[PDB]
């Protein structure tokens, strides 16, 4: 019979059958069940071998400090790991029943709780973040390190799937194409949630972030160190969210971490969802003398051409910025950011171009200068601005399609431009007249320099109306004007210069321009004749 059934089963062992995890690893051939929750010291390291095995978690693996997974084989699988430190610190929660953010240093502190999550454990981000709580925090409650992690180190081709926590992390320590898949909602702990560093070794390649969610958690929920995913955009986030960070939401590193790069070049951030940060919802900055990466002599600060694949991202509830990030070159399409405290989209980009953003209610509590601000010569070809609460701050930026109930002198650009509009028809709700206005931002910001307009002319359903064209003067506009039809009198109403014309205020030659002579009772002309020569006429008199 051993024969027959060493051929016909499945091969598996639990670790109830074990004292240690090495040695259910060591008797493991094809899969390994974890069916009793096992308490790990920080720093055990476990060794598989280079086997290819399928771990099935139905426990827990509990302790403060790293439980080391090594030499995994190529195609090994963990699901459903759940991660809890042994430890219950002290957490901030800094919003309302109401879901209101508190700002207020003191109504932070007042928070104050020991819990495995629904809160965070304070960093030095948070003495930045509310102003004087650093002198506020009890001491117990401050420099806290409380992590449950799992660490996978230099492992290839190995995926995490449906893993699970209170105060968790996940790290990928020199691995590649390897995957955080389906996350099912760990609370986080005082480091990143899932984090992909590649200080060491090659740049780390296919390290992906696919499905799920997390929550809570110090710092940023997504983080990569230096990643390069290739032309092929082998790695990055695809249809996740992070819910409440205590920093940003995904995050690649900026600057030097030890004495190499932590920068990031090719990935994929797209179809995800960033929702209460208390930082950023995406952080994407490479920049903050560049050991390990692109000389500053080849690319300037802030113009590493990083080249991501940027999509289809969706930020609501940021206690910082929607959506940040730095480069050149860049292409960036269809961003939705709502509801955010500070600006909507802070771009430290140049020769970059962005299509269809929606910049919905942001900088709510003036945190910044602006709702969006662009530093370099970048192109917006649609955006949307304003919601149901300056805006836009670009420079050196050309843009185009604005839609939205902005304030005209919020808007700061290089050039802004319609060029390809058809036949056009203004349509006038709720007034007595519909107006298409002109404003030269150079002449004012605030004040419309010319107008057409069209009035009614007596009351609804009188079937007439009058157009007038006007023109500012003494900075009181439409102080001049032409009129047509004004009081159904079906004739022009045309402005004369108040006293005798000057030769200088006549233009254009076979054109004349009609003054008032108080001495007469007289109407003149000034005319310059086909020739260019000026010659003043009488026009009307008594």
């Amino acid at each position: 019979y051993s024969i027959e059934a060493d051929k016909k089963f499945k091969y598996s062992v639990k670790l109830s059958d074990y004292p240690t995890l090495q040695d259910a690893a060591s008797a493991a051939v094809d899969g390994l069940l974890i069916d009793r929750d096992y308490n790990f010291y920080g720093g055990e390291t476990v060794d598989f071998g280079g086997k290819v095995l399928t771990i099935e978690c139905k426990a827990k693996f509990i302790g403060d400090g790293n439980l080391i997974f090594t030499k995994l084989g190529k195609g090994s699988r963990i699901a459903g790991v759940f991660m809890e430190s042994t430890t219950t610190p002290w957490v901030i929660k800094p919003w309302t029943d109401d879901n209101q953010w508190l700002t207020d240093a003191a109504a932070v502190v007042a928070t104050l709780k020991q819990s495995k999550t629904d809160g965070y454990q304070p960093t030095v981000s948070d003495y930045v973040k509310f102003p004087g709580i650093e002198t506020l925090l009890p001491p117990n409650a401050k420099g806290q390190n409380i992590t449950s992690t799992l660490e996978i180190r230099e492992c290839i081709g190995v995926e995490v799937h449906r893993a699970s926590g209170l105060m968790a992390g996940f790290l990928f320590r020199g691995c590649h194409f390897c995957k955080m898949v389906d996350a099912n909602n760990p609370s986080g702990g005082k480091d990143g949630i899932i984090t992909f560093e590649n200080l060491s070794g090659d740049w780390g390649k296919g390290n992906y972030v696919i499905g799920g969610r997390t929550s809570y958690g110090s710092v940023s929920s997504v983080q990569f160190l230096r990643n390069n995913g290739g032309f092929e955009r082998d790695g990055g986030v695809i249809g996740f969210t992070s819910y409440r960070a205590g920093e940003s939401g995904v995050k690649t590193w900026q600057g030097t971490v030890g004495s190499t790069t932590s920068r990031n070049y090719n990935l994929q951030f797209r179809d995800s969802v960033v929702i209460y940060p208390v930082w950023d919802g995406f952080d994407l900055g490479a920049d903050t003398d560049r050991p390990g990466d692109y000389p500053i002599t080849q690319y300037p600060l802030h113009q590493l051409p990083l080249n991501h694949l940027i999509d289809n991202l969706l930020v609501r509830g940021a206690l910082g910025v929607g959506f940040g990030m730095d480069g050149k070159g860049m292409y960036v399409s269809n961003i939705t950011v709502e509801d955010c405290a500070g600006s909507g989209a802070y771009l430290l980009t140049h020769e970059s171009v962005f299509t269809n953003i929606a910049i919905i209610d942001t900088n709510t509590k003036d945190f910044q200068a602006n709702q969006i601000y662009i530093s370099g010569a970048c192109r917006v070809n649609g955006l949307r601005l304003i919601g149901i609460r300056l805006t836009i701050d670009a420079p050196n930026s050309t843009v185009s399609g604005i839609t939205g109930m902005v304030d005209p002198s919020r808007i700061n650009v290089a050039n802004l431009a319609e060029e390809g509009l058809g036949n056009i028809r203004a349509n006038s709700f709720g007034y007595d007249s519909a107006a298409i206005k002109l404003r030269i931002h150079k002449l004012s910001k605030t004040l419309d320099s010319g107008a057409l307009y069209s009035h009614i002319n007596g009351g609804a359903g009188s079937g007439s109306a009058y157009t007038q064209l006007t023109a500012i003067s003494g900075s009181t506009p439409d102080a001049v004007s032409l009129k047509v039809n004004h009081k159904d009198c079906r004739g022009a109403e045309i402005p004369f210069v108040p006293d005798i014309a000057s030769d200088d205020f006549i233009k254009d030659s076979s054109c004349f321009l009609p003054y008032w002579e108080n001495n007469s009772t007289s109407l003149k002309a000034l005319v310059k004749k086909p020739n260019g020569e000026l010659v003043r006429l009488t026009l009307a008199t008594l």
